[PDB]
């Protein structure tokens, strides 16, 4: 027989010995016997009733990243869990083993995760109560230290806190035995009633009090179960970490970023891409390669290819050889100005209206002009509402000339899309019925080449044409991906 004194194992609060883990039923009488001869030893059995000893693992905290971690309050604070969901989680921390300090590894008493800064001022109190799950509730009738069922019926906790923790609990082992500070499994729980047949009953009723947790994003009522489902596990310390989603990732538009949320609102990702991005199963440069045409839209009418000196040239400056007609060059620039950018076919440039009026891609004669193309972009401002519309809402109130408005139109329709003002990206057709930035009475009419919609110039065939009719005759340079009209003479 071996020393029976040193027969000890480490519970959740106390010491247990090995007849108390034969008296709670888990470990059974050859084990038991094995310890008190030597058979087995006590590192070799607590090994095996673990969940049991100190639980099997409850939520320690979050993780945005595979790499860095946060602490609930930490995640809470930087808007990754609700403060609702925040306080639950913490409370079912306290009620199977202690609020957890994932950047130490350690099991906490309330005491001290105060002294970190693991909880908040607010909560102060209700986490003192549910530390009590495992502590033990004092009964001022009877005289004795009972458990949260005891407590829900003696009325010393309230029946929806209790039910968080014992749910908390049962998705952690099962019933904890607060004088013994030891895990029980349901059925030998149930039998020596540390938990009631009634709320037990009720806690496997998802219309009664099954789910008593709640979604750290939406406010959806949700099981322990369920959250544990979606957390990571730390290689290095095993604990558990629940995924959160810090978002913010965007992609450039034409004059601000735009967040993928965004993205997917104006139908331009769908979501499966975005969360399968978000984890990094994909990449990054991929997803904004298919969405090209979205961000900033496809190439405009840049510049000019002579084919008789066999150069390239922007637009203002095949003015100043004779190339074009200045009424031709005016329309052509004021294009590209509704589509974003003032563009240097030789250098590869895409600049603001402002910056290449400074650079000499655009005279002073045409930068009033093209300073209200470029607004087409960036919102048109209402003097009436006092806030900025769309080109074609700026249209229908008359800000601007209806000849004028529907050669920029087109001019966006060609080079991906309808421009959206307050979003900085290109719209789908759809979209833009939606949020009323177009109209679906002028896209058929925009379609086929009418009487009004030829408000651009060929000079090579001096022919009359739509945006995208002359956009078809143009060529492109490899290495800019640019589209240049083809001249002679």
């Amino acid at each position: 027989t071996v020393d029976t004194s040193k027969l000890v194992f480490d519970g959740l609060r106390k010491k247990v010995t090995a007849m108390q883990l034969y008296e709670c039923q888990l470990i059974d009488k050859t084990t038991l016997d094995k310890l008190l001869k030597g058979k087995k030893s006590v590192e070799e059995v607590a090994s095996e009733i673990q969940p049991f000893l100190r639980g099997a693992g409850s939520i320690a905290g979050a993780s945005a990243s595979p790499k860095e971690k946060y602490s609930l309050v930490e995640a809470k604070r930087k808007k990754l869990i609700s403060p609702e969901s925040t306080v639950m989680l913490l409370e079912a921390q306290a009620a199977t083993g202690g609020i957890i300090d994932p950047h130490r590894n350690e099991k906490l008493t309330v005491d001290s995760a105060i002294a970190r800064d693991l909880i908040d001022f607010d909560d102060r109190q209700q986490i003192y109560a549910a530390e009590k799950a495992i502590t033990g509730f004092d009964d001022p009738f009877s005289g004795k230290t009972v458990s949260v069922s005891e407590a829900i019926k003696k009325n010393l906790i309230d029946r929806e806190t209790g039910m968080r923790l014992l749910e908390a609990q049962i998705a952690s082992g099962g019933v904890v035995d607060p004088v013994n500070s030891v895990f029980l499994p349901k059925d030998v729980a149930l039998a020596r009633g540390l938990i009631d047949r009634d709320l037990y009953r009720s806690l496997n009723d998802p219309r009664d009090s099954q789910k008593n947790f709640v979604d750290p994003v939406t406010k959806k009522k949700v099981s322990y179960v369920q959250l544990k489902e979606r957390c990571r596990i730390e290689p290095h310390t095993g604990l558990l970490l629940l995924s959160v989603q810090k978002r913010s990732m965007s992609f450039q538009g034409i004059r601000q970023p735009v967040t993928v949320t965004e993205l997917v609102d104006s139908g331009i990702l769908r979501p499966s891409t975005v969360n399968e991005l978000e984890s990094g199963q994909i990449s990054y440069d991929e997803v904004g390669e298919r969405i090209k045409d979205f961000l900033q839209g496809s190439s405009c009418i840049a510049g000019i290819y002579n084919e008789t000196t066999k150069q390239k040239l922007g637009i203002y400056e095949a003015m100043k050889i004779g190339l074009v007609r200045p009424g031709t060059a005016l329309e052509l620039l004021e294009a590209q100005a509704a589509t974003g950018f003032i563009v240097d076919p030789v250098s590869n440039l895409r600049l603001p209206v402002e910056e290449a009026y400074k650079r000499g891609l655009v005279g002073i004669e045409f930068k009033e002009k093209l300073l209200s193309a470029e607004r087409a972009v960036t919102g048109y401002n209402d003097p009436e509402t006092g806030n900025i519309i769309s080109l074609f809402q700026a249209m229908n109130k008359e800000l601007i000339e209806k000849g004028h408005g529907i050669r920029l139109l087109e001019a966006q329709i060609a080079t991906g899309g309808i421009i959206d003002p307050k979003e900085s990206h290109r719209l789908p057709v759809d979209i833009a019925y939606k949020r009323g930035y177009f109209n679906e009475e002028l896209s058929e009419i925009l379609s086929d080449p009418s009487d009004d919609t030829k408000g651009f110039f060929d000079p090579n065939t001096e022919e009359n044409l739509t945006y995208l009719q002359l956009k078809e005759r143009c060529i492109k340079d490899e290495e800019t991906g640019l589209c240049l009209l083809p001249l002679k003479e």
